[PDB]
């Protein structure tokens, strides 16, 4: 897919719920992706434990509005 979309992409990625948020449940597999850390695009499968705190460090950090979710300007400006 294309990289603009692909922000969708990180959106859709696990938001079966709708609500416009996705919270470490959905992003459990999104930020994966969405907190890049030792690339880009490209999931830096690394350590999945490491990942764990990659994804609480969206929570807790990228979560720019202290909500705990990641939204689309936020994982936007996460990814980029
Ligand atoms: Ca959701
Ligand atoms: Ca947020």
């Amino acid at each position: 897919m294309s990289p603009q979309e692909l922000q969708l992409h990180y959106f859709k990625m696990h938001d079966y719920d709708g609500n416009n948020l996705l919270d470490g449940l959905e992003l459990s597999t999104a930020i994966t992706h969405v907190h890049k850390e030792e690339g880009s695009e490209q999931a830096p499968l690394m350590s999945e434990d490491e990942l764990i705190n990659i994804i609480d460090g969206v929570l807790r950090d990228d979560d720019k509005n202290n909500d705990g979710y990641i939204d689309y300007a936020e994982f936007a400006k996460s990814l980029q």
